[PDB]
């Protein structure tokens, strides 16, 4: 309206009031995402952006929060004229949407770094006329529910945001950019890239948020940092808090990230009577594997992650495995470029400092070491499976000659006995290989002294050596 029961708990005085507002605002038949990403938005404004005078936490009047919603409100109702475009069903039409994301995308400032910090928000939107890519999008949703279209709702991948809309809530719309440099598909459907078996379409296994859910990514996107040094311990709480909300009123069921992201926050800082960081990756695993087919990537990072920081080796190549043992059954394609980024930085640095840790501590007499336990190298070489399979069948490929590398030299870090009790089993610890890349290179595999040459030109699938 805003509306009066909206108006009550003002002033915010502190984490928990906002916390109170959440409640209050997810009570409801619908929570007003606009007023809630601008409070947001405003308290990590001063917060993070700018802590000057700040001496406890940044007091959000009534009176500053109703003027920044009625500059939004304002912009977009005289902007949109809903009598342009007849709504029957009580659904949207695709240029009802098309007409939205324009006039949000053509508020924003002509150039700014669009991979700034606190740029996510409608505080954001509002006061710096800047957002990010997914703050587009979710801008578009805030705005659509401000005008009454109950139909339109945000949809997100692992790594880009659009909307869903129309009757049954089955079209879907591109209402933003997506990386840097790939032109816009504004205003077209997602079918394309569903079809090509992309990782950013997640063959169709994305999420379609309900209000809560949408509540739950603007809590996610709470940017708690003030420099590279240094996170707002005010922000880190107030997340925290607001998605053990949202979890407690279940409306973390079908959203993996988000779990990933809370249980990140618990390692950091502990609630007490809260379920384990470990229990919450699992949880955000099997929400991926309930509602998304298992064809989510992060659930295994995120995972992954925890027991890489707490040098649980084993864990944490097993948790890689499970990674490349989803991106198998995708199609590296064009705008995939971020999931390349992240197994290229596992293979290729993670696991190699893993490693060269875990080869000094056995030298200073370790027990129970991954360098000594098979399964550990079946962990390794599912890793790799997993990225060959990947990348076959896809319109461009995934490995090189700088991945030989590693490769040998991760596979050199285990000792032939060990590497030697690996049972690779064919179709028609024990293995099965996938990718015809890593079921040729078994013969090498268990060699004394790794043959590297042998081992790139299997991997690269580079097929002569030097002339001379
Ligand atoms: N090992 C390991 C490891 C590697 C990577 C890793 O990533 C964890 C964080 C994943 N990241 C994925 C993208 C995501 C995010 O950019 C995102 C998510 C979905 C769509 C979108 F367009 C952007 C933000 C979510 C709230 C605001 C945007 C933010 C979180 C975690 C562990």
């Amino acid at each position: 309206g805003l509306k009066a029961a909206q108006k009550t708990l003002f002033p915010l005085r502190s984490i928990d009031d906002v916390v109170r507002l959440f409640a209050a605002e997810l009570g409801r038949e619908e929570p007003d995402l606009v007023l809630l990403s601008l409070v947001l938005g405003f308290v990590e404004h001063f917060l993070a952006v700018n802590r000057v005078g700040l001496t406890y936490f940044p007091v959000a009047d009534l009176s500053i929060i109703a003027a920044l919603y009625a500059r939004f409100t304002a912009q977009i109702r005289g902007a949109v004229d809903l009598s342009l475009y007849p709504r029957e069903g009580g659904v949207s039409s695709r240029e009802l949407v098309k007409k939205v994301s324009d006039v949000i995308w053509n508020s924003l400032s002509r150039s700014y770094f669009k991979d700034r910090a606190h740029i996510q928000s409608l505080f954001s939107f509002i006061t710096g006329t800047k957002l990010d890519s997914s703050g587009v999008a979710f801008a578009v949703v805030g705005a659509c529910q401000a005008l009454g279209l109950r139909d339109v709702h945000l949809a997100l991948s692992e790594d880009h945001a659009w909307v869903v809309f129309g009757p049954n809530g089955e079209q879907t719309a591109e209402v933003t950019w997506h990386g840097k440099g790939n032109e816009d598909r504004r205003g077209q459907t997602v079918n394309a890239g569903v079809a090509e078996r992309s990782w950013l379409y997640l063959k169709g296994s994305y999420m379609r948020c309900d209000r809560k859910m949408e509540v739950a990514f603007m809590v996610c996107a709470i940017n708690p940092s003030i420099d590279l040094h240094t996170d707002s311990l005010e922000l880190l709480q107030l997340q925290q808090k607001l998605l053990w909300l949202l979890y407690d009123l279940g409306h973390l069921e079908r959203y993996p990230m988000a779990l990933g992201n809370l249980a990140d926050l618990e390692e950091l800082e502990p609630t007490p009577g809260r379920p384990d960081p470990l229990t919450l990756y699992h949880k955000g695993i099997a929400s991926a594997k309930t509602y998304y087919r298992d064809e989510h990537i992060y659930p295994y990072m995120y995972l992954a992650g925890y027991h890489c920081r707490n040098r649980n080796v084993r864990e944490a190549l097993q948790a890689w495995a499970d990674t490349a043992t989803v991106i198998q059954d995708y199609n590296y394609c064009r705008e995939d470029e971020e999931i390349y980024k992240e197994f290229f930085e596992v293979a290729n640095d993670v696991i190699p400092n893993l490693l060269k840790e875990a080869a000094s501590l056995l030298e200073a007499g370790s027990q129970g070491s991954a360098l000594q336990d098979p399964e550990c190298f079946a962990h390794l070489l599912r890793f790799y499976d997993g990225i060959c399979k990947w990348e076959e069948g896809s319109p461009t490929p995934v490995l090189h000659v700088g991945w030989a590398t590693f490769l040998v030299q991760s596979l050199g870090r285990f000792e032939g006995q060990v590497r030697q009790k690996v049972r690779i089993v064919s179709v028609p610890p024990v293995l099965t290989f996938q990718s015809e890349k890593m079921k040729g290179m078994k013969e090498l595999l268990v060699a004394t002294k790794i043959n590297s040459s042998a081992i790139k030109l299997q991997l690269t699938a580079q097929s002569q050596v030097q002339m001379k």
